């Protein structure tokens, strides 16, 4: 498998999935149907999203780690889907919500080749491969804020911060694509749990990563070792050069 | 006038300022084009939202408190308008935006009769009059969540805090109609310096009241004698009956 049958592959199942959540009344989307290998539970949007994803993907050399069905397939290339990323928003039509994907010829994000968002709302496509970062076919690069008083998203703030704006959309796949597209200046999900799963990042920080962002764990650490499995975990600090060690020090 | 009529005209306006902002490119939108009577920058999106809506309103016996021109008119009749609530996103394309009116029979929130807010990029429509709350010409109403731990949009986070989830969305009278029709489970602006202008609350307050909220301020006061003028400044506590009050201590 190469970058072009991901962006075809991916195209595929942005057209499936898209075309099932839109079917589906918002009284239908919001009924938990089962408990996710995740451990939260299976929506009926995560649902027909995920079977609509599996059934194009199921087709390939792939080993799939989704967040309702869990690790999928024996292949060597690896898939992180969230099948719906935003899933809350979704079932109550507030349009930020998505489909990612992130392509990896290993189960390590370092082996990352592809990576795909698209806002099953709006129908905006993000993408990223050797070539670049895309929306809607155009190429896209971070911002340049140099001040800690720009407009970041952030999970959680837990106390005064400097910055222009905060904002929380509730789907990180597409708001690490805001940060990408330089919509805004920089991400951050500081969270001392460590909420963050393969599939919800993988893609979006890819596609940061070649729109020009810095993409690292919370202490500064590359992601590259971050593992394609239920279990991994992230915290992430996104933001162009500059501005990103001095988000390392206020984190401090 | 009439909250009928108060409806005719809030729609022309909602369509005439839908189509100016949807024929403006993005990179049209978000240059800063003046200093807006507010003591925020101007954007040609609220510039040629704000002309839109005015171009409606002037032909109507009334006073208008708008953000960008100020207070306009004569007329008995008080109208706080936001004539683009959400204006970052929109001039990203991020489609949480909208525009935003309130008609009172006085220059007090007290005497209002109207709240309309109009989803500029999803065509969702807000309204509530005697007969009660809509979105979409369907009735609303909150949520009956009791417990601390539920659904929050909240401008700022200063602290940990017990919700189940944060959002924050960047348009307020939008965020508003999200808690007036149960999306989520309350909306706090606890900003110290009481940030939000009539304009961007009024209509949201009183859409969310009629639809079963309580709205009041950050002390649990009435918002009855909130002005119509740009001097006035606002926070918000909204949840249900029974949540309300729980929120209003864990404030302190
Ligand atoms: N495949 C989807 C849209 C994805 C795209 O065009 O990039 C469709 O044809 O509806
Ligand atoms: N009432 C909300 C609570 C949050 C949740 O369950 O996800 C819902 O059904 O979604
Ligand atoms: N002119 C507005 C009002 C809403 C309605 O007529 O239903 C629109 O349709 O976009
Ligand atoms: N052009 C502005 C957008 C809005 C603002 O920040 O005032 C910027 O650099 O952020
Ligand atoms: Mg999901
Ligand atoms: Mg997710
Ligand atoms: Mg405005
Ligand atoms: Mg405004």
């Amino acid at each position: 498998m190469d970058e072009r049958d991901a962006l075809r592959i991916s195209r595929e199942i942005a057209g499936e999935v898209r075309k099932a959540i839109a079917s589906m009344p918002l009284r239908e989307r919001v009924k938990d149907v089962g408990m996710g290998k995740d451990g939260t539970p299976t929506k009926a949007a995560d649902r027909v999203a995920e079977d609509a994803a599996l059934e194009i993907l199921r087709k390939e050399r792939v080993t799939v780690v989704t967040e309702e069905s869990g690790v999928l397939g024996e292949g060597d290339v690896f898939v992180a889907l969230d099948p719906l990323d935003g899933t809350f928003n979704a079932t109550r039509g507030i349009p930020v919500y998505s489909v990612s994907l992130c392509f990896s010829y290993s189960d390590k994000l370092k082996d990352a080749f592809f990576g795909y968002v698209y806002n099953l709302a709006t129908g905006d496509e993000y993408y990223a491969d050797s070539s670049g970062a895309y929306r809607n076919g155009e190429r896209i690069e971070v911002s340049d804020a140099e001040e800690l008083y720009c407009n970041a998203i952030i999970y959680y703030p837990d106390r005064k911060f400097p910055f222009k704006r905060m904002r929380i959309f509730g789907s990180a796949a597409t708001e690490l694509c805001f940060f990408a597209d330089g919509s805004f200046d920089c991400f951050l999900d500081i969270r001392p749990g460590k909420m963050l799963r393969i599939y919800d990042a993988a893609a979006g920080v890819f596609i940061a990563e070649k729109a020009g962002g810095k993409v690292t764990e919370l202490d500064g650490e590359s992601l590259g070792n971050k593992k394609f499995d239920m279990q991994e975990r992230l915290n992430i600090v996104a933001a162009n050069e500059k501005l990103h060690p001095k988000l390392l020090e206020l984190i401090k």
